[PDB]
């Protein structure tokens, strides 16, 4: 049983304070990796397209539960010619996995106004509102990463290119998929220099939307449709502390 | 050209808010080009220490919005000692010369015991004889202080002192305190197994080195201040965590 640390990182300009958020990153690691994964998060903060930081923090501590590992989601490109029609799509796909219409209308009239959380939105689809307290701060899927290696031969094989954003979106959504609560994720970037963006499920597994908004706009998104009796905060203890690892099994093919 | 501040601390077994052991803490500040290899120094400085490897480490960096201030180091003495006893004692002849009481110093030393967890500084107020700070284990952290390199080596070179990266922090933090015009002296010795010297500071003896404070092998440390002010204890943290100072000696 190898130890691993959980290893994090947040930057922004103005502050930490009101601060416009720059970046965020979280990775899982041996300890070995340390050197290295300390400056890949501070590089990351560093030369963000939202600006330059006038603030940063990066933590480590020693994870005590047990990791797990899985397999990460089905990946389907969707080639879009614009954002209108990549929205579009999102929303037949969300209706597909089993969103209600009603529950995605609701949830985009809001996406407008969630554009300066730094985490992700519940939203739960009983009651058609947001679900999870945490205001601007969202709720941050922390203590999962994918062993580079293992990704560049998935990516390899998929035809997708081996990009550290996928990587990171593709980690995150698999964790998330896999919460029996979460029954599909809607993201794009708050990047003004990347338009690509997803839907996520357990069924339809990670659809990328090649174009979710223009170029050069800061507005992102990141919502989990809730689907649980349970309370709320159960949910982002497993989200935020239960540590995954991608590892694609070549062999299963 | 504006200034960074660039902190660290690790601690084994949890973070010290969990009650993990201190390991080791450190304080920068820096032009915002060197940063990387300032959060590399911190870095490596945290993970190979001699009281162990942590298992907790937070490294942040924020801009300094406050003017920066430039002072000299405090002249040095380095007081060689054959023994801890003998050099605990001849600190608190020196603290006494300094002008603290006696009453005051067997106070503390009563105290110091219980302070061996702290992870910065005790203040100590010399109008009650008691700890004045409400901190508890984390202290005051003195912070917003650094000595370009080039300029210590020449300190160091000129002082016939060796230009080892403990020093020039220790010197450095010194200053920065001795200057306060509320703090009367510094009492300091490491926590680390591996070092044994300590120092007492102040206004009037400058920075006394003294050769052996406590046997190898204790984790034991001590960083107390000596308070004589009218101000609340509130005001004084703000200014050792607040207050940017960059050291530049220059001969006489
Ligand atoms: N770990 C996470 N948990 C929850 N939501 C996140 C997470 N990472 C990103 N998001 C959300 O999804 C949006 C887009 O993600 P991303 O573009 O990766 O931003 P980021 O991870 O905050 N910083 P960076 O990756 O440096 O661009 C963010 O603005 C957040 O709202
Ligand atoms: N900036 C500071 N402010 C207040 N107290 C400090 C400061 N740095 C160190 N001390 C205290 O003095 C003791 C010894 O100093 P030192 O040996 O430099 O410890 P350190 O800075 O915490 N870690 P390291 O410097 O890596 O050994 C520490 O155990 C602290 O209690
Ligand atoms: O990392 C980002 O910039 C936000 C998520 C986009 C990643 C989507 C992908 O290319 O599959
Ligand atoms: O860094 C430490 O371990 C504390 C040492 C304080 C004295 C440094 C010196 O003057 O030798
Ligand atoms: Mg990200
Ligand atoms: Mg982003
Ligand atoms: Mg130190
Ligand atoms: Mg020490």
């Amino acid at each position: 049983e190898e130890t691993f640390y959980s290893v994090r990182m947040r930057a922004s300009m103005n502050g930490s304070d009101g601060g416009k958020h720059i970046s965020g990153g979280e990775r899982l690691i041996p300890f070995h990796e340390m050197k290295h994964t300390v400056n890949a998060l501070l590089e990351k903060g560093l030369s963000h397209s939202r600006g330059k930081p006038d603030f940063m923090q990066i933590q480590f501590e020693e994870v005590h539960e047990s990791i797990k590992t899985i397999q990460p989601l089905p990946v389907h490109t969707n080639e879009v010619s614009c954002p209108e029609e990549g929205q579009k799509l999102a929303r037949l796909l969300l209706e597909k996995e089993g969103v209600s219409r009603d529950v995605i209308e609701k949830a985009y009239e809001q996406i407008p106004e969630w554009s300066d959380v730094r985490g992700a939105v519940l939203f739960d689809i009983h009651t058609g509102k947001r679900m999870d307290q945490t205001k601007e701060k969202g709720v941050r899927v922390s203590r999962m990463d994918w062993p580079d290696a293992n990704f560049e031969k998935w990516a390899l094989h998929s035809h997708v290119p081996a990009h550290s954003r996928i990587k990171e979106a593709l980690a995150l959504a698999s964790k998330v998929s896999r919460h029996p609560a979460v029954v599909a994720e809607l993201c794009w970037s708050d990047d003004p220099d990347y338009i690509t963006g997803y839907v996520a499920g357990k069924k339809m597994g990670y659809q990328r939307i090649t174009a979710m908004k223009e170029y050069g706009t800061e507005e992102g998104c990141r919502v989990f449709f809730i689907d649980g009796s349970n309370d709320v905060n159960t949910y982002i203890h497993d989200l935020e502390k239960q540590p995954i690892l991608i590892e694609w099994e070549e062999d299963h093919d």
